[PDB]
Formats: C-alpha cells, structure tokens, sequence
RNA sequence: AGUAGUAGACU
C-alpha cells in the first residue's frame, strides 16, 4: 500500500501585513449596512408599495376559484357507516335524486346513475354488498361495490361530462371590496365548522383523564369532529374504488341516513402514475363544508334544498391526505393545547380552542399548493419583523410574487398582513388563528411551524417543478462562463491577488476567490491544529486507507447511482449495490480507495438531478453520480472528516444542540465582566459588553477550486505529503462536471419555443448533457465547505484583533446555516471622552478608526461579510436577522433556552409506514411517538398519538370485530394475544420510553411460562403453543406478508454457504469471492428487493386496500389469507404439549429547557466465536480496532452474560439468539433546566411532567 | 370541469 506521487498545488507564502493594510484602507470608505431597521411605518409602507403596483402584473379575475377538495353536510351527530346502513341509505338517496328535473350536466349524470341503480335486480343488490369470497359476478355487477352503466343509456349532457377530459388571473388584493368578500366567505365556512352539533400507568391515565376532559371532551361535540369522521368514510369508499379492476366502473354510496350521496365515475386506476379519481357529491344544505359559489347547482325537491357539487379529480397523494385529515387536525390542536398551557400557565378556554381546531381542519381539507407556499414564506416573515435589523423589504417583496386565486388565499393575505404590521409596531405576541396574546416568542413561531407541517410533501405540479430544478444550475453556469470569458481560465482556477483588487481590474464577486485569504485562513486553522498533532495523526489513520473498497457498508447500499451511457443519450439508473456487484465481476481483486481512484480517473464526473419531493415552495436538488465520482468524493470527505473532528467550531461532523448551547453559554459568560481603557493622559473610560446575534443563512455560486490551495496549506501531522497531494489531485478532477437533464424533461420539451424555453435549450446545445464548472453539487462537499467557513471566520477574528488592539472585543460562531456572535463594546457613560479617544487615534495616522466611533458592531459585520465574500461565501440579505436576544440555528429556536418543533415527528406516525406486516408497522408507528416524546412532547401527547396511530393501524389491517379480528378465533383474551398475531399492542408510553417495544410479548410468554411452572394449567399451554407456532414459521417469530445479477448463485448454494460460513452474519467479507456471494445473498433477500421494487412510498400504503382478504400471508409455502393463519394457530395451540428453550428466552429479564442525553467494537467479538477457518479469522481481525485484546474481551463478555442473566455462550444455541441484546446496549432529550444526564434524573422528569398544571413530587 | 401553472401537462 503506497500512494503514488501526484503534483502538488503551487503556493505563495502570503503576508498578513499586506491584507491588514488592505483591510485598513477598506474601512476608511463609504459602506452602507445591508439590513434595514424594523419600524412599523416601514412595514406598512412596504405592504402599500407592493400592493399598489400589484394588479398590473396579472389580469383581473371575475370570480374566486375553488379550494375545498370535498363538500358535504351533516344532519346531526354522525354515526359511522356499516354495510347495512350503506345499502339502505343508498336506496333512500337514489329515490330522492330521481325526483329531480335535470338541467346542468351534473344533474343529468346523477339522475342517470341513480336510475340504473334502481333498476338493479334482486340478486345483484346482494352481490353489490358482498365480501370478495362469496362474491360472484352477475349481469351488471362485475365487482363488489360497482355496477356497469353504459353510454347508450345516457342523456346528451352526461356525455359532455365524460368528454370534458399570458398572465394569470388573480383577485385584486389591493381592493377593499374583494378583500371583504373573500374574508366574509371564509368566515362563513369557519363559523360553520364550530357549531355544537352534540355528542354521539394508572397515574398517567388519571392525568390523561384531565387532558381528555379539557381537550377531547370539548372537541368531541363540534361539527368539525363529525364532518372529519364523515370524510374518513367517503375516502375509504374512494380508496376501495381506486384499485385496478374496480376503477373502470361506476359507483354510488350514501352516508348519514341518505343525506350525503357520493357518485364515483369511471376513471383510471391509482396504482399507476399520474391518474385521478373523479367524483361528486349530492347533499342536503345545512351544516357542513359548503362553498356556495363553487357548487354546481342547487335544486328544490319537495321543499328541501339539495346541493350538487362539482366534478372533482384527485390524485393518490391528496386522497391519503384527506383520509388522515381528522387525525392530523386533532394532533395539531393538541400540540397547540400544550404550547398554550406552557405559555399562559393554564388550560385554554373552549371558545379559542374550538376555533383553532376548525382552522386546522380547514387547512387539512384544502391541501392546495398555493397555501403551502404562503405558510412556507410566513415562517421566515415572522422572525424578520420581530428582530432589530433584517431583510424584511425583500421578504415582503417576495410575498407578492404570486397570484391569489381562491378566497382562502385572500383571507390568508389579510390575517398575515395584520399580524406582520402588528408585530413590527410593538413580551406581547398576537396569535394568528384566535384572539390570544402570548408571552414568549416561541409559542407564536411554533404555531406557524405547525400550520406549515399540515401540508403533504410533493403537492407541486410534476412537469413544472421538474423544470424549475434545472434552472438554477443552468443560470449559475451561465454566470460562471461570463466571468471565465472576461477574466480568463487561470484566474478562475487559481484566484486573484490583493494587488489586482487595488489596481482595480478585479472586484470581489461571488464565483471568485482570493489567494491570500484562502492561504491565511489555512494558517489560522493550522495554528489550531499544530497543537493536537497526535490526535490528528490518529484520526487520519482510523479512516483506513487500506481497508478494501466495497467492504464498507456505504459502498454496497440502496442509494441510487447512475450507470453507463445508454442509447437515447441519458444515463442508466441503477442502485449502488448493482454497480458494486458489477465491478467485482471483472475487478479480480477487492482494491482500496486509492487504488480504485488510480483505477477509475480517466472518466469525468457525471451527475444527474432528481427531485427531493419536499414541502417547501421551491423543490430542491439531490444529485445522483456515477461510481468514479463517488470514489473521489469518498477520498476528499474522508480526509476532511479526519481533520474536522478536532476543530470545535465546525458542526457538520459533530449531537449538535449540546455543543451549540455550550457555545451560547460561553458567549453569555463573556458579557458578565466590564472592560475599560486607560488613555494617553490617563483618563479611565468604562465600557459595557453587549451581544448581537447574526442568524446567518445561505451556494451554487461558489468556486470549488479554493479548496486546492486550502488543502495544500493544511497541517495534518503526518511524516510526509503523499496523501495530501492525492486529495489535491482528486479535487482537480471534480472541477468540471457533466450535467444530464432528466428523461422526463427531455420528453416534455419535445411535447411542444417562447423565450425562456429557448435559451434553456441553447444551454444544452441540442443534447441532453452540458458541462458545468466550479460546481458544488449539493451536499457532496459539505465537510470541506464548513471547515473553510470556520477558517475564514477565525482569520477575521485575528484581523479584527490586529486593527483595534486596544479594544478587548469578542467573537464566536457555529458553521453548520451559521450563527455569529459579536461581542461589541458600548461606551457606557454619556461623556464624550470616548469620542475624544477616537479623535486622538484618528488624527495620529489611524484613519481606520473612522468606522468604530458609532454603532461599531455594524463594522464588525461589514468586514466579516467582506472577508467571507473574498472566500466566495455570500451572506444572504433576505433571510438573515440581527437581534440582541433571539436566534435560530438548524431548525431550533434559541433564546439564550432551546425549543424543538417535534410536530413533524408526530405527523409522520400516521403517514408513511414501511408496509412489512402488522408487527413491523405497529412497531414503527409507536417508535415515532416515543421519539417525539424525546424531543418535547409531554407524556399525554405521546400517549394520545400512540392511541391514534395504533387505532389507525388496526383498522388499516382489520384486526379490530372486523375482517381479521383475532378474538373471534382464539381462546386467549385480547390481552393475552401476542402482537404478530394481530393482538392488542399492549400499548403505553411510560414503558416504551423506558423499556423497549418488544417487552410486553416477553411478559405474555413469561406469564404463561411461570403459571405453567407452578400449575401446568391449560390456557397457558395454549399461549406457549401460539408462541411455538410463531417460532416455527423480535424475540419470537413473525408472520411474513407480501435486479440484473439476481441469480448467479442458486438458492441451495446460498443456503449451503450460509451454513459453511455463519461468521458472516456479523461481518462483511474482505475477500472477493465471499463478497460476491454475500452480495448476491443480499439481493435475493426479498425484504431488500421489496425495498427496491416499491420505491414510491404511497403505493405500498395504498395497496393496504388489497392486502386485506387477498392471499397475503405466508403459511406452509402457500400465500393464504390472514384468517387461515389464525385457524392454523388455534389448531396447533390446542394440539401442543411440551420449557428450557423458553427459559433461555425469558431469562433476558413552567421553566425554560435545555438538552441532555439519556443512556441505558462488539460485532467483531461476536464474530470471533464463529471464526473457524483462517480467512474468516483474518476478516474478524480486520473488522476489529485492537485485534489482540479480542480473545480476552470475548471471555470478558462471556462471564458478563453470566453476570446478570445466567446463561452460557459456550452452548451454541444461546449466542445466536441474544445478539440483539448486545447490539442494543444515547437518545438526546429536550428536558427542563433542572435535569442531569443520568437516566434516573430524566426518568423522574418524565414522571413529574404527567400533570401539565399541577405539581408532582416523587 | 378538477389538479396544476405567470413553462405549452394529465384524467
């Protein structure tokens, strides 16, 4: 293992005095501070000046458009729908619709569908409402739930419905008339979802009786609650109809005693990409979600009025969004509840609480892109007007770069404008959705964060957001080429000098860097690295540059990689693992990272861009690169990671909130003392110490060639420079980058060149690829960039110390985002002796004391920003704030304090589950709620989320009396059923937060076993029989539910190899051939290829419609149902009769807040036992740090197992089973200010926080 | 007609 000798980077040993002289000249100049001061008049004026020049940008519209995705009403307290009530209500409703005289085509097709339903035969009405086992296809009813109407039986208007498959219009928001109208409409809706319709572990539950009273017992009565339970029914019917074989037919369902009818039209199925399900409703006008201007019509039928809504078309995303809408609104309102009680100190009153619930529900039902964009902008507008200086001018200017199509948008504009003006005018903090003033700032921003998270990800239009991601890369590449044809290639790759600045031919733009600044920044970082030479030499060795490639985890993953160039002109799209198996089938060795770089470097760095599907209003990047690109980036990030481990001010490679708040605490500690100065004559001038947080924010405009001169000048504590020159040669190869436009866009552009399309097509010069230079490629160089930023800030600190040595200032930072702290110095007294000192310095040559007389922190920021710009870093003038109190870093609101939003974690427990069974999804959903308990959510919220997500799962599978309700079959009570047999979850939060998830199963088994060992009773034998049936087919079994190189090894070969080499169940092979076999065994695993062939995560959650009755459980080599698995379970458990196998498996036994850590190699030891032949032992030795303490530590572990359990691993059956026990042995916890990192002081905090208003001692 | 958009789409 030798590194070849690459060419080093030429250097030019700079002088700090030259750049100090430049900075002195730069400070005696005219520089205006880029952030404006925040005044109420300036904010009102910005709203006026944007509002007046507004309507000339768009065309005025005549009516506000649609925003409700479904309309409906309720006669009273809703009762959910069974199959019998569906049939009777459908007959009632189609009798009522046949009395209509049709006019508008919706009425025509509703009358036709109802007529054909009332022609249905006596024996088809049976097969309409029939389970899909006894079902049998008849004349008009081919699927259960559908019928078959035909287009020869249709009124001429109905075929018009079937066949109906420059500036934008916008409501004038500058007009008080239209603002009053849209506000009146939305207040009518929101006022209508609040009417009191009327109602239809023991410690935690007694307190939860107090939360359930003050929350659920008030919100259980409202109209919004029952309408949410109704939308759930309508969406269950739509999801049923959206399958493949069903969607090609018609349907009619009815709800609420025949008060709401749902007509579903034939449509293309939702299993395929880009399809819709069209439908409409017919309903009695009354209490509901009604928007009367987007109803199709209203008729009068024997006195009562009926609303016919429009024909809606919905995608698969918004359908699941509306299916979970009740749960989302309820979870977000309970979140609001906790924040309010924490803030004010008691429970909210029922009037504001009901209005909050209704607002959340309306947002959950709209689900439009244009409202998501509004809340996206609002979370930036809120800190920009409560800060001292900020860029609110440009933010409010971007708030107006949209049309306001519907009426909910104009209503949102009004309430947002009022909130922003009232925030700038003024602690005191007005809420947005109620009439509540807050105390702390965190409550108000948390409210807007909660409203932003109610919107699903990916609401953007596909072919219009897929073109908007290529645009940024193309236009920054145009900028770079402009600079290259103006300055020449050498100044682009090498940088300018300070003499070029002051001659005046180069200016400090953004895609250009300074030679002196880069090298002197490296020199400051070097002065921090020269100290810890030992640890720095020992980190560069522990990255292992001679461990072979492909034998790391990351190089054999599931992450997507480009492949070889096709025929159409694009790249392939394989997976990391496929290209790992593809290289090894001609490599002939398993080479290491330097020898793969030496192997694959004549190829250029291809890349491709693929949407991240975020919720923010402009969707971002994510690149997919080839293998040679991934090699070079591996080399560079490994080097820079080893170096950046020992630098405290770099926060990428580095449990972030702990270190952040240590930095804040240090900085607040500096401003306790009081600096002062003695003058020439001996005047003693006293000063104060202030702080000024600059929450910075920002990167495609950034030359990647500054890193070469930064890398070559870094001290690393090595005996030579053969690795450094290889890192430089790797960086010299990521300069240029071929960029490929995706197939979707290339097709789309050909399905139609205006003006903005034609220049974009001229960039690619009539191909699919074009070269970019000096590109960052999203996060593929993050450790580099954050170390470079921290270096430049250190350079600034020393330069400020050497311009004003008299003044004992301060400085600190944090480069994830970024948070700079400036410890400036206030003259304290009112007397002019400070101004006289500034005079006495300003005549005596020191002209640069001109920028320090007044304000002064502005000059710290100006010089810091200029040095950062000389290193190509541009601080954003739009989303930066400046205030002497609050701060925001990497999505956490700091105030000195800490506050995580955590609502993302809850709203992810309802949406998106892995789809791997009942047990698997139950565990994932409950693990989300424990994780949200970690981050701020009090025991009762995580309890409510546990209850809700568990109920969602048991209804999504049917194990509740339903299709798979196991208590119909089994002789054990629901308490005693194991989990993976659809049993009761045995669910709590105060146990899952402390123990694990699979403890309760242990309990069930344990109970029977212990009862058995004392009584030999009968149902306990049955519990053991169920557990044995689980083990035949987690610390028990689980029921199983429902690619180029995928069979180079027949399955018997993989089984025989799995027996011959059972050490590899812990350890990745280092040789080639065991690796090729170990990797095909990783393919043929069908959990893995399940995770590859079902990549869009909506499809699997939606195919939980089919996965009910369908043959979806493995049993005896047969896909069967779920009911026959329970049949087989009861059979075996009543025919079972036996202990010590069971014994070896049972014998594993209001203040402000801060952030602590809760805590209750190894795999190489557990491999050392199964080490048998010489190759396997050499693999175990490579896999281990100190490879000769190993045979000691195993013995140390051995008796340790006998220490507290009572087992021997010198029996082979024991050690295969309790390997998870010894994997399992730091979840960060946002806990109050009087908590210590020991787990027994966090567990007391959780118990003390069971009551939100009353005190608890323990 | 719905989703979407100041980039021509889909049912």
């Amino acid at each position: 293992f030798n590194i070849p000798d690459y060419k080093p980077q030429s250097l030019c040993q700079p002088e700090i005095t030259n750049l100090i002289q430049y900075c002195k000249h730069w400070l005696t100049e005219d520089h205006d501070f880029v952030f404006k001061e925040v005044t109420g008049n300036n904010v009102m004026s910005s709203f006026e000046n944007n509002e007046d020049v507004y309507m000339s940008r768009y065309k005025e519209s005549r009516k506000p458009r649609n925003f409700l995705l479904i309309q409906g009403s309720i006669q009273g307290p809703y009762l959910p729908s069974t199959i019998s009530s569906d049939q009777c209500d459908t007959r009632i409703g189609c009798l009522e619709v046949l009395k209509v005289h049709p006019e508008t085509p919706v009425q025509a097709i509703a009358v036709d569908m109802a007529y054909k339903y009332m022609e249905l035969n006596r024996d088809e009405i049976i097969n309409y409402y029939n389970p899909r086992v006894h079902f049998q296809a008849t004349q008009s009813v081919k699927e259960p739930g559908t019928f078959k109407l035909g287009l020869s039986q249709l009124n001429p208007m109905s075929k018009s419905i079937l066949d109906q498959v420059e500036p934008l219009e916008s409501i004038n928001i500058s007009s008080q008339i239209q603002q009053n109208e849209c506000s009146r409409i939305i207040e009518s809706i929101l006022s209508n979802l609040e009417i009191n319709v009327g109602e239809v572990e023991l410690l935690g539950k007694f307190y939860e009786n107090e939360l359930s009273k003050y929350l659920i017992s008030i919100l259980r009565k409202t109209a919004a609650w029952h309408i949410g339970h109704l939308i759930r029914d309508i969406t269950e019917s739509l999801i049923a109809h959206a399958g493949l074989k069903r969607s090609k037919y018609w349907s009619i369902h009815a709800y609420d005693h025949g008060g709401v009818i749902l007509f579903i039209l034939p449509s293309k199925s939702l299993e395929v990409v880009g399809s819709y399900i069209r439908y409409f409703t017919v309903f009695k006008d009354g209490i509901g979600l009604i928007d009367e201007e987007n109803l199709d019509s209203k008729v009068d039928i024997d006195g009562v009025q009926w609303c016919f809504s429009k024909v809606m078309s919905i995608d698969l995303n918004r359908l699941l969004a509306l299916n979970i809408a009740f749960e989302k609104a309820l979870l977000a309102t309970a979140t609001w509840f906790q924040y309010y009680t924490e803030d004010q100190g008691h429970f909210p009153l029922q009037h504001a609480l009901r209005s909050v619930f209704s607002f959340h529900f309306l947002l959950c039902v709209s689900q439009k892109m244009k409202i998501c964009a509004i809340f996206d902008n609002l979370r930036y507008l809120i800190p920009a007007v409560t800060s001292l200086y900020s860029g609110y001018e440009l933010l409010i200017e971007k708030f107006f770069e949209r049309p306001f199509k519907s009426a909910l948008e104009v209503y949102l504009y009004n309430i947002i404008k009022a909130l922003l003006i009232s925030l700038a005018q003024n602690g005191v903090y007005p809420s947005l959705m109620s009439r509540v003033v807050y105390k702390h700032y965190r409550s108000l921003i948390s409210e807007a964060t909660t409203c932003f998270f109610l919107f699903e990800k990916g609401l953007h239009g596909n072919l219009n957001e897929e073109a908007k991601i290529h645009l940024e890369t193309v236009e920054w590449a145009r900028k770079f080429e402009a600079k290259e044809r103006k300055y020449g290639d050498i100044l682009m790759r090498e940088g300018y000098t300070i003499d070029a600045i002051r001659v005046g031919d180069v200016q400090v733009e953004q895609q250009l860097f300074c030679q002196e600044v880069v090298e002197l920044s490296a020199e400051e970082l070097n002065k921090y690295l020269q100290a810890k030479s030992q640890v720095l030499s020992s980190n560069i060795m522990n990255k292992h540059w001679d461990k072979p490639y492909f034998s790391q985890t990351r190089n054999i993953s599931l992450k997507g990689m480009s492949g070889a160039l096709q025929e159409d002109g694009h790249l392939a799209a394989s997976v990391t693992l496929i290209e790992a198996i593809r290289f090894l089938n001609r490599s002939q060795t398993n080479p290491n990272v330097i020898d793969m770089y030496e192997q694959t470097k004549q190829h250029k760095a291809q890349a491709r861009i693929v949407r991240k599907y975020q919720r923010t209003e402009a969707d971002r990047g994510f690149f997919i690169t080839t293998l040679p690109t991934r090699v070079r980036l591996e080399i560079i990030e490994d080097y820079y990671d080893a170096i950046a481990r020992v630098v405290p001010e770099e926060y990428i490679s580095y449990k972030k909130i702990l270190n952040i708040q240590t930095a804040l605490e240090k900085a607040l500690r500096w401003a306790s003392g009081s600096s002062e100065i003695t003058t020439s004559t001996g005047n003693v001038i006293k000063f104060k110490r202030r702080l000024m947080y600059v929450s910075a924010d920002a990167s495609p405009g950034d030359n990647s060639a500054k890193f070469k001169r930064f890398t070559q000048a870094l001290y690393d504590g090595l005996s030579d420079e053969k690795l450094k020159c290889c890192v430089v040669d790797a960086l010299r190869h990521v300069y240029e980058t071929e960029f490929f436009m995706s197939r979707k866009l290339h097709r789309y552009i050909d399905s139609m060149h205006s003006e903005a399309v034609q220049d974009f097509l001229d960039f690619f010069k009539g191909g699919v690829s074009a070269t970019v230079k000096g590109n960052w490629l999203q996060g593929n160089l993050n450790k580099c960039s954050s170390l470079f930023g921290a270096a430049v800030s250190l350079l600034f600190r020393r330069i400020w110390a050497e311009l004003f040595p008299e003044l004992e200032c301060f400085f600190e930072f944090a480069h994830h985002d970024a948070l700079f702290i400036y410890g400036y110095l206030e003259p304290e007294d009112d007397g002019t002796d400070w101004f006289l000192y500034v005079s006495q310095q300003i005549q005596a040559g020191n002209y640069h004391w001109h920028a320090v007389n007044q304000e002064m922190w502005k000059s710290m920021f100006n010089l810091h920003e200029h040095l950062l710009l000389m290193g190509s870093i541009k601080v954003s003038p739009k989303k930066t704030t400046v205030s002497p109190t609050n701060a925001e870093f990497l999505s956490t609101f700091f105030e000195g304090a800490v506050s995580i939003p955590f609502i993302k974690i809850l709203l992810g427990s309802l949406s998106d589950l892995p789809g791997l069974g009942f047990f698997d999804d139950l565990a994932a959903a409950q693990s989300r709620c424990v994780k949200a308990m970690d981050l701020g959510a009090s025991p009762q919220l995580a309890q409510l989320a546990v209850v809700i997500c568990t109920s969602k799962v048991e209804r999504l599978y049917g194990t509740a009396g339903m299709v798979n309700s196991p208590v119909a079959f089994l002789k054990v009570t629901k308490a005693h059923v194991p989990i993976p047999l659809g049993g009761d979850g045995s669910m709590s939060i105060m146990e899952l937060a402390t123990a694990g998830i699979g403890m309760a199963d242990k309990n069930i088994l344990k109970q029977a076993f212990y009862s058995y060992k004392h009584t030999r009773r009968d149902g306990d034998r049955y519990v053991l029989g169920l557990f044995k049936f689980l083990m035949s087919l987690s610390f028990v079994g689980k029921v199983q539910w429902k690619f180029e190189f995928y069979d180079q090894f027949s399955q018997s070969y993989l089984k025989s190899w799995t027996n011959q080499h059972p050490v590899y169940d812990y350890i990745i092979p280092r040789g080639r051939d065991n690796l090729l076999v170990y990797l095909v065994r990783k393919l043929n695993d069908p959990s893995i290829v399940t995770a590859m062939t079902m990549q869009s995560p909506l499809q699997l959650r939606f195919r939980m419609q089919a996965k009910q009755h369908m043959k979806v459980c493995k049993l005896d080599g047969e896909w069967v149902t779920f009911r026959e698995v329970l049949a087989a379970a009861d059979s075996f458990a009543t025919k079972y009769n036996p202990l010590d196998l069971f014994n070896t498996l049972v014998s594993c036994t209001h203040r402000s807040k801060i952030a602590r850590t809760f805590t209750v190699p190894i795999t190489a030891v557990i491999g050392y036992k199964y080490a048998s032949t010489v190759d396997e032992i050499s693999d175990v030795l490579d896999s281990s740090f100190f490879p000769d303490s190993l045979s000691a530590d195993l013995q140390v572990m051995k008796e340790g197992v006998y220490r507290e359990l009572g087992l021997d691993i010198g029996l082979p059956e024991v050690l295969k089973r309790i390997a998870p026990l010894l994997y399992k042995a730091s979840r960060v916890v946002i806990v109050e200010g009087n908590v210590e990192g020991t787990a027994e002081s966090i567990c007391s905090y959780w118990l003390r926080s069971m009551s939100l208003v009353k005190t608890i001692k323990v």
